[PDB]
Formats: C-alpha cells, sequence, structure tokens
RNA sequence: UGAAGCCAGAGGAAACUCUGGUGGAGGCUCGCAGCGGUUCUGACGUGCAAAUCGAUCGUCAAAUCUGAGCAUGGGGGCGAA
RNA sequence: UUAAUUGAACGUGGGCAUUCGAAUGUACCAACACUAGUGGGCCAUUUUUGGUAAGCAGAACUGGCGAUGCGGGAUGAACCG
RNA sequence: GUCCCACCCAUACCCCGCCCUCAGGGUAGAAACGAUGCCCUGAGGAGUAGGCGGCCGUGGAGGUCAGUGACGAAGCCUAGGGCGUGAGCCCGGGUCGAACGGCCUCUAGUGCAGAUCUUGGUGGUAGUAGCAAAUACUUCAAUGAGAACUUGAAGGACCGAAGUGGGGAAAGGUUCCAUGUGAACAGCGGUUGGACAUGGGUUAGUCGAUCCUAAGCCAUAGGGAAGUUCCGUUUCAAAGGGGCAGUGCCCCGUGUGGCGAAAGGGAAGCCGGUUAACAUUCCGGCACCUGGAUGUGGGUUUUGCGCGGCAACGCAACUGAACGCGGAGACGACGGCGGGGGCCCCGGGCAGAGUUCUCUUUUCUUCUUAACGGUCUAUCACCCUGAAAACAGUUUGUCUGGAGAUAGGGUUUAAUGGCCGGAAGAGCCCGACACUUCUGUCGGGUCCGGUGCGCUCUCGACGUCCCUUGAAAAUCCGCGGGAGGGAAUAAUUCUCACGCCAGGUCGUACUCAUAACCGCAGCAGGUCUCCAAGGUGAACAGCCUCUGGUUGAUAGAACAAUGUAGAUAAGGGAAGUCGGCAAAAUAGAUCCGUAACUUCGGGAAAAGGAUUGGCUCUAAGGGUUGGACAACCAACUUAGAACUGGUACGGACAGGGGGAAUCUGACUGUCUAAUUAAAACAUAGCAUUGCGAUGGCCAGAAAGUGGUGUUGACGCAAUGUGAUUUCUGCCCAGUGCUCUGAAUGUCAAAGUGAAGAAAUUCAACCAAGCGCGGGUAAACGGCGGGAGUAACUAUGACUCUCUUAAGGUAGCCAAAUGCCUCGUCAUCUAAUUAGUGACGCGCAUGAAUGGAUUAACGAGAUUCCCACUGUCCCUAUCUACUAUCUAGCGAAACCACAGCCAAGGGAACGGGCUUGGCAGAAUCAGCGGGGAAAGAAGACCCUGUUGAGCUUGACUCUAGUUUGACAUUGUGAAAAUUUUUUUACUUAUUCAAUUAAGCGGGGCUGGAUUUUCGUCCAACUUCUGGUUUUAAGGUCCUUCGCGGGCCGACCCGGGUUGAAGACAUUGUCAGGUGGGGAGUUUGGCUGGGGCGGCACAUCUGUUAAACCAUAACGCAGGUGUCCUAAGGGGGGCUCAUGGAGAACAGAAAUCUCCAGUAGAACAAAAGGGUAAAAGUCCCCUUGAUUUUGAUUUUCAGUGUGAAUACAAACCAUGAAAGUGUGGCCUAUCGAUCCUUUAGUCCCUCGAAAUUUGAGGCUAGAGGUGCCAGAAAAGUUACCACAGGGAUAACUGGCUUGUGGCGGCCAAGCGUUCAUAGCGACGUCGCUUUUUGAUCCUUCGAUGUCGGCUCUUCCUAUCAUACCGAAGCAGAAUUCGGUAAGCGUUGGAUUGUUCACCCACUAAUAGGGAACGUGAGCUGGGUUUAGACCGUCGUGAGACAGGUUAGUUUUACCCUACUGAUGACCUCAUCGCAAUGGUAAUUGAGCUUAGUACGAGAGGAACCGCUCAUUCAGAUAAUUGGU
C-alpha cells in the first residue's frame, strides 16, 4: 500500500501548528535570587485571549532587580484574577490566589496550577481550562512533595518546584455542545490541520489497514500490539481492555 | 419568517399567566450575479469545443467564491475517501 | 565332456561344379558421414469403441488429400478414370 | 429393367519430332580437341516444407580487351526489332551532356508486392460534406481595373451601466501612429487590416519598484554524510554598534546576517493646455515632502532655559544627554441609524436646439471650481457650579446617572462642511465681425432654491456572533529622567516666519479579449478587478431608452422531404411509456382560511378561496416661524366612494403545481475534472484506547536533526458508530490485545566447568520471546438439533435426550436483507408479478459489525390521487435556420479489384464459382436492406513456465523495535585475589535553566533550642493599576574639581546553577517480533476453463478385429504392503464336497469307511499353473550370501524396475540324481548434489616427518508418488501485454435424445357398440418455432434481450367461403376436405418471452426471415468502473442472490428501393398494349318468423332491402383545426 494518514503527520508542512495569532508563550519567569529567598511583586496589566488554547492568559509586569527595566511575562490566569491585581512570586509569597509559590511552602490539600516537574522548567502540569494539581502530602527530610495530577495519577516532585495557587480560568468549557460542523471547524482551524477525519474502514486497502471489503468492516482485532511497526498502529494501541466501562 | 433583550396594557390571592408593539438571531427560507452541474439520457458528436451549447435545475451571508505569495515531489505527496 | 580317442567345437587331406538342389524379378548392390524440414493432420472401403445421433469423439489394415494438376460426377480436398 | 451395334473425347496408351536429366559405349606411334569437346544408344520428366547444382543481375578491387566516348558516355521514353524455356541480353528511333563497358579472378551494406513496413509524392471520394449560435441591414456619392463586408452622408437596428462602454493586474512584445502595397494571410471578396514595407513613438523628488516585515527560503557557529551535500537560523560562538583628536584614546553591549508583497505597512502634486502616437511624467500657473547648509526677523535670558486659564486646555517660538515608559503604524464579519462627497429627481431664471393641423409659459442641453494656506462649525468625550425618588435624561434599538445625573457655562479629537485666497486671468455657452493661411479679435453670461426608507463611496456612535477574538516590522511622535551647555553685553531654541541648495536608478506606447493572454487558430471555451444613467418594477430580475460603442459572424434565389429551435390544436385526458420523460398547468401583491403529525422550534406559501384597469374625488399619516390657533412649505404611503368598459385588468415581462404514503440518509456541507452527486464521504452527538515529558504518536541515511509543541489530560494522539427519543441482551472456547510470573518446560551469542596434544566436543547455567495462568467483546467476531405430550381435530404451555463458549434476548420483516415466491390474508383497480397493512420455524433479520421509531430537510428510490396537458387515440398546420439551386472557397474517414439476383456446392449465410433469371448511355434528390459497412492487433473466455495492484497463518527476507553480551567504564564500603548482591562518590556520559546574578563554607544580628562558647532556623520589600537607573555619604590624598583609592555593598574557594550518573546513550554481534515494506511463486491432463476425477509411476481380464503392436475422463478391478517363513532342500499324505454309521451330539464339534480330476489351497486384484504337488504335516537349514559379466521386457534397443541362463567361490539339503542367487509366474517402486555406514592391511593434504581432522576409490541407506526426480498461497468487478476461432458465451451448419406435430394395430371407454368421438400396452415417422449434444466459420470484434415501427413468407386453419361425417330433430357443438384470398384487438401487473385476469370481438391461430429489424429508435433488463444488504472468506474479495445511479458514434461511397431528368433515331399531336402491379373485408338490425324442427324449455337458415367495422383512392360545399 501507500503511507497512511497518521504516518504523514510527523513530516509536517500542513500538519504544523498555526501560530501567527499566538504571541509569547505562557510560562513563569526564570527562577532567580529574588524568588529563591524572598518574593517579588508584579502587576496584572491585562487579561487576553490566546487562540487555540481555551484558557485566558494574563500579561504580568515585574521590575528587573538589576537593570532598571520592566520584564513582561505571560502567565496562565486563574479564576479570580483581574487587571490591576498585585502578583507575588517567591518562597515568602503569601498564600493567595494568583501567587506563585514553591510547592514545599504550601500546605497539603491545597489547589495549584502550572506546576513544574523540574526546578526551572517554567510550567508543565495543569494548564488547561478547568484543571488543577492537588498537593497530597509533604516529605521535608529530602525535600520532595507528593502531588495528584488532573488525570488522577499521583506523582512525587521536588519541593522547590513552583506553582500558582488556584484553578485555571475558563472551567466548564467542554460542557456546551458544539452543535455544528462549523463550531468544530473553527475550533481546530486555529490549532492545526486535523479536522475532519475520514474513517479508515471506509478507505481502500492501499490507504489504511481497515480499508477494503464488500462490507465496511475491520478484518482483524482493532487492538494493536504495543510494538507494531509504524504503519500497523491504526487502532486501539496496546489496550489493556475494551468495551463499555 | 421573526429567537433573545426592551416598552406598554390586561387578568390573578398568589404562583404567575395573557395581549399589542419594538428588536433583528439563525451553518433559516424564495431569488439575481458568482459557484456548481440534476434532467432532457435535447443540440453537437471528422463539433464552436480532445467535454462545448440551450432549456431545466442545486446553492446563494456561509463548511460561500476567489487572486497573488509560500509549502508538501513519485512507492512520494495530497485526499469531507 | 565321457567309464572310454566316447562326444562337442574348429580344422588339414580327399569326393560332389555351376542343372550349387522351387518360381518370378533384380526398372532396389552394401555401408558410411553431415544435415534440413517434420513432430496440429484430415478423408474413405472393411473391422470396431463411447453416444439417441452427429459433417461427433476415439482406434486396426490399406489407399488417398495435405504436397496434385487433368477427363467425368452441373457445382465440390478426398469419389470414378 | 435388360440385351445389341455404331460413334464422341483426358495432360492416360501407341508412333514421330524437339528440350533437358540420368545411364551405357567410341574417339592419339593424334590428318588433332572450347577431350570441361564431339559422335552413337536407351530410359525417364508432377510437387509444398526441404536439400543440392548451374546460370542471370548490382556496388567495388587486381589483370586484360593497345576496349567505347563531346563526330556524343551514363540515364530516361519508345502497342519498333532480334536472341534465350527463363532471370535477362542486344539493336533502331527521341531526349541528354561526361563518363562507361566486356572477359577471368577477388569482394559485399548485392536482387522486393506485401511486414496495420519507413520516408516522400499522388488519387477516387469530390467541386462533394460543408462555410446555418450571438435579431439586420438599405440608398446615394467618392476612391478604385475591380466594392455586400473601403470611406462620407442619410435611414433602420443592437449592446441597454454585473454593457458589445471607459481603465487596469497577470500574460503578450511593437500588435501603438503616419505613409505606401505586387504576392501570401484575413476558410467569400477586399481598394481594407492586429498582414506586408519604410519611418516615428513611451520624458517623474511627488505614480510604482526601490524601504519594512509576513507565510517561507538561504548564509554564518556547529553537527552528520564516502560524497554530490543534509540539518541548523541562535546554538554548547571570544559574533556588534558608536564618540573624541591612520593611528591614538574613550563609552555601551543580552543577542550577533540576507532574501521574501508592482493587492499588506509606506514622506511628499493638483488644475488647465498640448501630440499622428505620451502625460498626476511635457508646457503655464500654483504647491508639497525629505535631506544638507545657513542669514535676517521674532521669542528667551542682567537671581539662566515663556506666559495665560479654577479646570478640561490655549498661544508663533519657548534647552534637554544615556536609560526607561507609552502611543501611532495596527487590523474580524454582520445589522439598523446619523453626518458628508458624487450621482439621480423637482421648481424658477438667463441662453441655444427640436416640435408647432391643433396643444404644450412646453421637450432637451450648458450654468463648473482642483491640490494647497487659513479661518468658523460638526458625534463621542472631558472640565467647573450644583446635588437628584413624585426618580430623571434618553435611542429606531434601554442604556446612563450619589464612582455625580437633569440643568447652566466651557475645553477638545473628527471635513469629502460654510467663507476667503488659489480664481476667473481658467474652462464652458451664446452672439458679432476677421481670414489666404496663421484659426484671429471683440461683447455678454457663467444663477437661485427644494426634496428623499433614492443609488454608490466614506466617516461616526451604538449593537450582535464566537470552545472562531479576527498579522508583524520598518518608521514617527509624546512623556519620565536631568547629562551637558548657556548671557549682561551678548549669547542662545535654528520642534516660530522667511530666505539658500539638491533630490540618483529602472518601468511608463498598446491589448486586457466573440481578433493583441492560454487552449496547434483571428477557436461560441477559460482568465483577477474599479467606475455603473432614465422608465416600469421590491429589485445591479426581465423588457425599452440616454452617454459611449458596434452594425463584425460567406452572400443571392426559392420554401420539397427529413431535421434543429419556437408554437397552436376539436372531443377524450396517461388509454402512450420500464416510468407523466417532454410539455402544460400554478405563479406578483392585498384580504380570508389552513389538517395530520411534531424535537413545540415547525409543517405553512399547507390544502383552498376572493380582489386587481382607467378617470374624478375624499380622508389620514409632517416640518418651520410667530401665542385644542394662524400663516408658508413637503413628497411619498395607506384607506374609502362614485363614474366607466365587449366582466377586461400582476393584460407584455416576471412569476411555487399540490396532496396521501413507503424505503433511506437526521439536517447544512463534500467527491469520482471528461458516462455514476447517491442511500456513498463528512458532520455534531456517543463510546473505547495510549500517554505525566528520560513520555505518547510520527518523520529522518545520519545528526549537537525534526513535527505534534508558543503544547501538558476540559490536552495531544489512535479508532468505531453516526442528530433527537428509547434501548444497546448472552458468549473470553477460537484469533488478537493486555497483566503477573517464581517456573517445572523450551532457551542464542558471550561467559563457566570437564576431556583432549590442540583444533574441538560435551555438560551445567541460561535474557527476552513461546508455553503455562488471569482479564478483556462500544476488541475481531459468534449466538443449536431430535422426540413425545392438553377429553373432536389441530397446535404444543409441559417433559425427555444429544450438545455448545454461548445457543438470537428486546425489537423488526417476503423489508435495499426470503431461495421456494407472482408466499398467505386484507386494501387499492373493471382487471395489479407493482404499492400499502398484517402473518412469521426468518434459505441467510437483530441490537455502536448498532436494533426500533422519528418532526424538519432531499435535483435520492417507489405507489396512488387531484389539476393539467399532442405522451396517446391520430394526426394536422405555422414560423425561423438548414437541407435545396447559384457565385466564391473547399476538406476528411474509407478504398485487394469491384459493385443485379435465385438455388447449388463450398471453411456448413457468394459480388466473382456452376446452372438459370436476365441485362441498354449519363445522371439529380432522398433513403437506411446489404457491402457478415467504418472506427480499435476482443476489454468477455482460454493459453503463455508474460506482468502489475491488493491480501494473508503462501516461500525467502527486511527497516524499525525488544532482550542479552562486550567496549564506552572510573573511585570506595558492606557482607557473604576474585565471583554474584546491595550501597556510596564525581570527573566520564546524559538532561535542563540562565543576560551563565548572587553557589558552598565561615563571620556578623535574633529568638525557643543543651544555652556545649561552639544546636536548629531566619534575617529590608504585602491596605492602593504611582516612582525606582547615569550612588549620597564616611575616611585618606589632591591641580581642592559632582577629581583619585577603600568602605558604603563582610571574608575565603574561582565548581554559573540544578537533576541523573558509571546506569542511560552510543558502537558491534546474538535471540525474538516485524504484510509496515521488498522479491517471488501459486503443477498437468481435461469433449472451454473452474469444481469433480487421476485416465500423472505401475499390475490383471476385456475393448483388441486368432503372432506382436494398437486410443478414449472406455468397461470390472488392483499396488505403494505382507512373510525367518508364507524363502531353500527332503520325506510322508490328499484336498472342497457327498453318502452311510457312533453317548450326550442336533443343520454345524470329534471318530470310521466308501466315492470324490481338483469343483480346495497356494498372503493380498484377476488371469494362467500345480495331485506320490507347486497343496498339507514333519525333519534339517539361511542360495534372502560373495564376484563382476551376458541376455530378456518397457526401449532411443538410454535409465529405472523386474526377469532369464551360465561361470568362479562358500554353503544348505538329500542315499542320490539333483535343487537352491528370496516369495509358482504376471505389480509391490527411485538419478546428480549432500549426509551416513561397510570395505579398501588402500591413495592424498603438493618444503619434510608423526598423530588427530579432512578429502578420495568400491557397495548400501537417507527421496524426490507431478513417481527420468522446482524448494512455492490467494484475489482482481481497477487491471495490463503477446496471442488463440488449436478454445467457451450470441447466429449459422450436421443430429433430434428432449420439446412439438402426424401415422399403424386394436384391449377397452362410449345406454348395447373397437374404430361418431377417443384410444391403453406396443410401434413407425416428420419439423427445426424448445432445450440439449458437438466445436466447422468468426478473438488485428458479425454490436450481445426485449419492446416500438414496417414488410413479406409458411400451414400444422382460430375466424370468414363452399362441402363431407356425428352418439347432427332445432339451436349450440365436435371430427374432417379444398383453401393462406382476407383478418386475428384495447388494457391492469412484470424489462420481461411467457403467464394471468378485465373488456370487446367473426376470431382474438401457430411460426419464420442472422432467436428479421440499435449508422431505425429506446435503454427497462443484461453488461465495467460508485454504493447498500444477506450468506460465504482471517483477509483482499465471491455470489444466474436482492437493490440504486450509470456518454448508445459515422453515410457525402457502391448497390437496393423511392421518386426526377435524360443523349442518339426531325419536331409535334393523337393512340395501341407486351410486360409489371392489382383490393376488397366482415358484422348487425327489419322481413323470413316465434315459422320449419321439437312432448315443453327452446328455436333457424335462402331471397330481398338498411346500415355499420377494418382497409383503399380522392376531395375542401359545411363543421372543426391551423
Ligand atoms: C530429501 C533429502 C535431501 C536429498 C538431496 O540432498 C536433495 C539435493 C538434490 C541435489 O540435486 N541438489 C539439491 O540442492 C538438494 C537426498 O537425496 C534425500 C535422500 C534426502
Ligand atoms: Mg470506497
Ligand atoms: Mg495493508
Ligand atoms: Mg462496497
Ligand atoms: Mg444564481
Ligand atoms: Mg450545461
Ligand atoms: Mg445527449
Ligand atoms: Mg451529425
Ligand atoms: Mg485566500
Ligand atoms: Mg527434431
Ligand atoms: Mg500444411
Ligand atoms: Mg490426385
Ligand atoms: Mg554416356
Ligand atoms: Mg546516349
Ligand atoms: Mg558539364
Ligand atoms: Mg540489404
Ligand atoms: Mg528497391
Ligand atoms: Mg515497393
Ligand atoms: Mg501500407
Ligand atoms: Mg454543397
Ligand atoms: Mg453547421
Ligand atoms: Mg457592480
Ligand atoms: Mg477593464
Ligand atoms: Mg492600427
Ligand atoms: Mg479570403
Ligand atoms: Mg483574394
Ligand atoms: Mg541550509
Ligand atoms: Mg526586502
Ligand atoms: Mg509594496
Ligand atoms: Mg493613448
Ligand atoms: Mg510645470
Ligand atoms: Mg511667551
Ligand atoms: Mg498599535
Ligand atoms: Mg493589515
Ligand atoms: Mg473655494
Ligand atoms: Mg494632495
Ligand atoms: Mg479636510
Ligand atoms: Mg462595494
Ligand atoms: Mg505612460
Ligand atoms: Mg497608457
Ligand atoms: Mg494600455
Ligand atoms: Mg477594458
Ligand atoms: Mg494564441
Ligand atoms: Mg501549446
Ligand atoms: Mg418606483
Ligand atoms: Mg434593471
Ligand atoms: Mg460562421
Ligand atoms: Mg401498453
Ligand atoms: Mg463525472
Ligand atoms: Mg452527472
Ligand atoms: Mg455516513
Ligand atoms: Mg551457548
Ligand atoms: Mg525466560
Ligand atoms: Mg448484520
Ligand atoms: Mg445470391
Ligand atoms: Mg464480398
Ligand atoms: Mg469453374
Ligand atoms: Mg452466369
Ligand atoms: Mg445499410
Ligand atoms: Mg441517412
Ligand atoms: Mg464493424
Ligand atoms: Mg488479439
Ligand atoms: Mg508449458
Ligand atoms: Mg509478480
Ligand atoms: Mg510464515
Ligand atoms: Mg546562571
Ligand atoms: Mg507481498
Ligand atoms: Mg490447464
Ligand atoms: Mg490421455
Ligand atoms: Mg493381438
Ligand atoms: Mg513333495
Ligand atoms: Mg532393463
Ligand atoms: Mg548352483
Ligand atoms: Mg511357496
Ligand atoms: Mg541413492
Ligand atoms: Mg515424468
Ligand atoms: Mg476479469
Ligand atoms: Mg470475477
Ligand atoms: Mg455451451
Ligand atoms: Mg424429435
Ligand atoms: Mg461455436
Ligand atoms: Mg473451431
Ligand atoms: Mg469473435
Ligand atoms: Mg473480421
Ligand atoms: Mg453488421
Ligand atoms: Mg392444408
Ligand atoms: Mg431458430
Ligand atoms: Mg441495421
Ligand atoms: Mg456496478
Ligand atoms: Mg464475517
Ligand atoms: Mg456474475
Ligand atoms: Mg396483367
Ligand atoms: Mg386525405
Ligand atoms: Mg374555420
Amino acid at each position: 500500500g501507500r503511507v497512511i494518514r497518521n504516518q504523514r503527520k510527523g513530516r509536517g508542512s500542513i500538519f504544523t501548528a498555526n501560530t501567527r495569532l499566538n504571541k509569547a508563550p505562557a510560562k513563569f519567569r526564570s527562577l532567580d535570587y529574588a524568588e529563591r529567598h524572598g518574593y517579588i511583586r508584579g502587576v496584572v496589566k491585562e487579561i487576553i485571549h490566546d487562540p487555540g488554547r481555551g484558557a485566558p492568559l494574563a500579561r504580568v509586569v515585574f521590575n528587573s532587580p538589576y537593570k532598571f527595566k520592566k520584564q513582561r511575562e505571560t502567565f496562565i490566569a486563574n479564576e479570580g484574577m483581574y487587571t490591576g491585581q498585585f502578583i507575588y512570586a517567591g518562597k515568602n509569597a503569601a498564600l493567595t490566589v494568583g501567587n506563585v509559590l514553591p510547592l514545599g511552602s504550601v500546605p497539603e490539600g491545597t489547589v495549584v496550577s502550572n506546576v513544574e516537574e523540574k526546578v526551572g522548567d517554567r510550567g508543565a502540569i495543569g494548564r488547561t481550562s478547568g484543571n488543577y494539581v492537588t498537593v497530597v502530602g509533604h516529605n521535608p527530610e529530602e525535600g520532595k512533595t507528593r502531588i495528584k495530577l488532573p488525570s488522577g495519577a499521583k506523582k512525587v516532585v521536588s519541593s522547590s518546584a513552583r506553582g500558582m495557587i488556584g484553578i485555571v480560568a475558563g472551567g466548564g468549557r467542554t460542557d456546551k455542545p458544539l452543535l455544528k460542523a462549523s463550531r468544530a471547524k473553527h475550533k481546530f482551524a486555529v490549532k492545526r490541520n486535523s479536522w475532519p477525519k475520514t474513517r479508515g474502514v471506509a478507505m481502500n486497502p492501499v490507504d489504511h489497514p481497515h480499508g477494503g471489503g464488500n462490507h465496511q468492516h475491520i478484518g482483524k482485532a482493532s487492538t494493536i500490539s504495543r510494538y507494531a511497526a509504524q504503519g500497523q498502529k491504526a487502532g486501539l494501541i496496546a489496550a489493556r481492555r475494551t468495551g463499555l466501562l
């Protein structure tokens, strides 16, 4: 046969992300002396919409402690933030919504967002609309914190990893039906070229593992081994189980 | 054609319910150009034309149409298939 | 080989002559080398198998057409001369 | 039928002549000869494939002819001649002008009729097809040889502003303009031209490019790659940019390139005039921007950098360094509203033109004001006073207001607004005179209002939509900051006015299309955009007109058929047809009325009605200024009423047919460009799967490489189903996926141990995988039989049994899924294989391979009803353009030669042959029977040791991935020098962050800590949308300076900071996985192939026709084994059976006698053979051994298998003769290579020797059953090539089982009676309208069903004519004879042939003509490609299973036919008639007659009239149509 559709996606050139309207990426400011021992204060100048994301962004302005300049930086806004709010980031920052604190200085049971797996990786976990990370417990003997991820998985990260108190803004987005092929089309038009999807079972054998036959059907099981050879993975890859839950 | 929102009046004990306006929403509707190409299985079929012409027809505020610049190159691309 | 110079096989020396042991013909002496084309066949008298039968399918002997004209069967690849 | 005479003629026979071939003789003291000759004799003569011999011809080479030739070589033409059997040679005549030939050898690119041969040229067709879309031209004159398509004037028309107009972008390139023109081109002409020839033509500081960046591309640093080069665009880089006087000295630095838009961003030009061709470009006037210099005036300043206002802010200036902050550039779509420019519209006035029988103070035209410099206003908004409920202000739209509204007073962004300048001096319009041209002069004027849901552009404030929020950069400006500098006698802002200089380079013409672009072209196609008048009208709808532009497309004459386009038709109204295909009908606006169903939104324009013109009126709906008023303006909309008319009025144009249902998809949307627009795809909704970044999915040869990702589970990635409602059942055995392994199995390389001299071997251990075990079906998928049973019968709630992983649950159904099947019942109709509603043991329905139901929607499929109609009964008529004739111009396909038939034979359907019929020049218009007409080396089928696409558990591999080992790979500790395990370290390696900014240790400050002095933690910043920078100061020096050092700001270590860490990673091997990918294969025979079978290696009998040989998918069978005896020898005996007899005992037990030719046995099929044996029992043995030869059968006299007779050993047996080299004989089986064994006291390892190891020679075994021996799965309905009529599917040909039809006999039936009418059991035929059988023709194609239309033929006669017979009284009916003259229907269902009904009828007979008839139609079916379902398959896919959508080409050629002319015999009129054609048909009323006949019922016919059905010819008084 020929190269199937999911194989062509890795080359790009029509499958790359559309990012003309996307300005500077959403991430914390680089860890520095001010945040490691103390705190620094910033002002939420304005809350903006970032195409293809679904959660609003907030541009916060800080003061450079060395150069007499204002460092612009785009965070991910939480439910409650507003323009003119003062944002405090550091070890000694107060525990309020929108403040950026190390996870080791935050009590168990809290709710944080934009958690970083590694110290300095400026934001990795809990960044979509209604998602958040819960601090399960501490372990100060070696400086490690046990968190719970939006997927329901527990994980242990460094107690020096940062995070923003609260819940990401825009929650409940996926609770409204799109109702229209347009609404799906406009949703993906600013993200990438992945809509619509033709069904593989409706293709020809040259095009897909499912194609062909005098009836539209899958000849073999839709469950595909974990180590299939890059062109066989056209189903439920490495399914521990199938069927209705 | 007439969705939210808004104005006035009426009925009821209340819950609330009616009437007349205003408003101008919708991958709404008739329909011209554009776009397409259902039927006549019409014309032509050494044609005007290596796919056109006539009537009839589908859509017509949008998943509509479109120019230029750019990208994807052959067991490769691209495909609402 | 035999009981055996008894046999078996092959011979020397003699005898039988061209009537040398039926007819007819010899208008086919024998051997060798190298090589071509061919390796779809078909028809008929007689015999004969399968089949209801076939201008059907398959065999035996012989003769023909293929490769072949000529006179006859008006006409015809095979019939008659 | 037979007999007898004579005669005719074949290439045969006889004689003779001649040619050639073959054979046999003669020919030298040569007077003797192309001796390769001559003379004599005899016989013979066909020929494809093929073989051989001799000769002829062509281009060249050597020799020779003392060769020919300008007094004419070669070539060419020549119904002139000679020679040869022939290929050929020679000569004469004509043309021509320079070379050529014979003979002997040598040599070769050496001989053409074909190859759908190649190249070039030329025909018939043929003066033929044709030059027919876009409404259309006519008169006069000039030019000219010539005028329909040149020009001027006049008339008539068209485009009708989304144009046939005026400009451009792309593209083209001189097509632009003038002058001239022979040919060619402009498919007719041409004086004309986008043609040809010669010249000319494009002027920019202001337009565009140039500048910026976007998507993206390419350098640099680096890293890969054998390399061409790939990645990389800010990285793991010592990257750059400015100041002061070719160098010196300073300051900053986070970061350091280019290309990429003539539509994006952007400094700045307008008006008038001017050329044959340019204009925002030239000329005149009047401006603007940028850059650089620099003067005057003005402004500021003698305590140095302006004043005014409460404020919003203002003014002509009014310092401002580094650094920083902000704005502009800079942004979506849509809606109504308001302002402005332009256009349109309505008045009045000044001028001009048109009309003027009459009328119209009338109809039409001009009445203009640019950039730029000011000045005065224009929405929002903001400021001051003040403080609101009785809430107020306020928009078309409901927003604002104690966060300050109303009100009053102000500030300000915004001009395409008014006024002034520009500027009337311009332009324009009139009138009067100049003039030879130069085109000259003069005068007057160039005005004032209104209206609007008007159109277009633009601006502004609001509003709506988004899980959609709708570019960036160059560049410019403002502010914060306060560096430096700056006068009191002159400096200074050169953000004020004026003054000075300069603005480089390239493009610039023209078309922008029914003739300048692309399509082979001057092609009805395609190609981006701006401006957009009047009327009607809702309207850039259609129709007509103005400005502007065309009048270009071969023309003239007639008006035949058939056409194409436009139409109309009486009565009926789908009866036509597969089907209402096509057409008709409805249609605007206002008022009324509107159902089921429903997701409550719709359906809905449901359905269905009424009105509509003109004229005269009336009323309502406003604005402005002055206090329920008065006066002056305004243009549209609505409503009411009289009158009126041939009751007509959306009068043209424009403009929905509707309803009741079924199947299917929810809807909007999309695709097979050029046969399928769909039920297919998509979609929202639902569900499942993977993944927490050292990750998931994917790319790359590799990479310090990349996409998702400027991403982080409400995300990305992979799938299935397909809105809503209601549900989504059971099964984990099979195949997949997944999880754990404690586990015992299998188990690679490396490593370990043992043996050995070593190579090497062996053993243990042994990762992943497999195996084992669990889960998983919204994973792939699957979801049963048999029997009995209820008080009529029937059925089976119930029971029994086999069996599965589970046995189909809820639902649904002859459904797009049901064969039987046209299922059964009901409804629909007169009639229904159609539709609908039910039923259900459902071949083969069924639940996200989704089940059921669904409102709305559908160029989807289907049925019915109403309306409507030429679909039809049944045709007719009209118009335009063709066809037709003419002038001009002028092809192509096709073509062996050609063109009359009947029959015969023939390769089985002839134009040619044979026998007949016949047959008379040359033609024109039609036509579609034939030329098995043309188009294409059949696309169906088969063959090929020909492919390709796709699939998979085919064979062989492979990228990738997983696991193990070794290297990278280092340093310690702990237990059990080194083993395995754990643990620790950083420097290798890896990852991340950052402008490498603050790390580790200590000190200082504080508190609880034991207060051990000596322990742990902190150490500036948290009511607010402000600011933070170019250090203040302390101390020491100093030129006494915002000068210099240290501190301010603790010391030390130079590890930038974290994570991971000898594990990842990387390199090399090894095991697994791996249709993701690659290569290849997928036997043969065969009454076509596939399925079936094995007739593929072999044996017996028969076919087989008396030696042997001999075929078929002929007949009846067999083999792939079995046996230490069932082999070998010897001896004794006789078997199967029958009779008779003996206790249990009998039909069968064992014993005895007699008879018993084999009727038994001999392993196994059958056939031979055998009796003191070849059978049976007993005794002894291994001849079933060794050595090679000869022979036989199949046969090539090869192999294999098998067999025969000897010879030489060693044996066995017997007293011996003898016999024994497997089985009584005919079947019982296997090469090369490789491996292994036995033997060879053997040979070799090639520098020498020994021992292992290896290789040799002779003989076996391991096996090829496709058996003389390849290692091998499918599908193609997406398909391809070489071929085949060696071979199927359709016609024809032979045959006739089968189908159909007809005879003979006579058992019976018929009241009795074989034969009125039938006729069983038998039996003989005929036809080719059924289907078979066969495979002769056609595979470089004969268009393959039916229907429609039309002609003709047959008889085996349904009706009609005339007759015979009857179980014929009449009537009706049945059988038969002549006879094919003449008829044999309209419909429902089905594509149907057929069938089955309704109805009429004299009757509703059967057939043929290539299953008549596709250059006659249609395309319903069949019969490609799309799609759905059921069953089957793991899958790709298959299905004479069911559905839906799917391009039907060419006549002008010859003949045939239909008509029409026509030469010759002088012209003409009037006639004859050979021959050819021939045409009529049937029924009903009255009378006969209620009569004959007959017991009633019933019930005729002949004659004679009167009409009507079908058919035929003609006609236009009447009616109807046109
Ligand atoms: C089947 C097995 C193998 C066979 C033999 O090795 C086959 C060879 C044949 C030869 O021609 N070359 C081929 O490549 C393989 C042998 O004879 C059999 C007994 C046993
Ligand atoms: Mg498909
Ligand atoms: Mg595949
Ligand atoms: Mg399909
Ligand atoms: Mg349209
Ligand atoms: Mg069309
Ligand atoms: Mg057509
Ligand atoms: Mg034609
Ligand atoms: Mg575009
Ligand atoms: Mg041979
Ligand atoms: Mg032959
Ligand atoms: Mg002969
Ligand atoms: Mg002789
Ligand atoms: Mg001559
Ligand atoms: Mg000369
Ligand atoms: Mg040659
Ligand atoms: Mg030649
Ligand atoms: Mg030739
Ligand atoms: Mg030829
Ligand atoms: Mg003509
Ligand atoms: Mg034409
Ligand atoms: Mg327009
Ligand atoms: Mg234009
Ligand atoms: Mg010109
Ligand atoms: Mg011409
Ligand atoms: Mg001419
Ligand atoms: Mg590069
Ligand atoms: Mg550039
Ligand atoms: Mg540009
Ligand atoms: Mg011009
Ligand atoms: Mg000028
Ligand atoms: Mg001042
Ligand atoms: Mg901006
Ligand atoms: Mg823009
Ligand atoms: Mg002015
Ligand atoms: Mg200007
Ligand atoms: Mg202005
Ligand atoms: Mg517009
Ligand atoms: Mg120009
Ligand atoms: Mg121009
Ligand atoms: Mg131009
Ligand atoms: Mg134009
Ligand atoms: Mg062209
Ligand atoms: Mg071309
Ligand atoms: Mg109007
Ligand atoms: Mg109009
Ligand atoms: Mg024309
Ligand atoms: Mg009919
Ligand atoms: Mg198509
Ligand atoms: Mg179509
Ligand atoms: Mg679908
Ligand atoms: Mg091993
Ligand atoms: Mg294991
Ligand atoms: Mg199913
Ligand atoms: Mg004939
Ligand atoms: Mg012929
Ligand atoms: Mg002849
Ligand atoms: Mg003849
Ligand atoms: Mg014909
Ligand atoms: Mg014709
Ligand atoms: Mg043909
Ligand atoms: Mg062929
Ligand atoms: Mg073969
Ligand atoms: Mg192949
Ligand atoms: Mg395999
Ligand atoms: Mg750092
Ligand atoms: Mg393959
Ligand atoms: Mg075969
Ligand atoms: Mg055979
Ligand atoms: Mg014999
Ligand atoms: Mg014996
Ligand atoms: Mg032999
Ligand atoms: Mg012996
Ligand atoms: Mg024996
Ligand atoms: Mg062997
Ligand atoms: Mg063989
Ligand atoms: Mg095929
Ligand atoms: Mg097939
Ligand atoms: Mg057949
Ligand atoms: Mg018969
Ligand atoms: Mg045949
Ligand atoms: Mg044949
Ligand atoms: Mg054929
Ligand atoms: Mg042919
Ligand atoms: Mg034909
Ligand atoms: Mg007869
Ligand atoms: Mg027939
Ligand atoms: Mg025909
Ligand atoms: Mg099909
Ligand atoms: Mg299946
Ligand atoms: Mg089929
Ligand atoms: Mg006659
Ligand atoms: Mg008539
Ligand atoms: Mg009349």
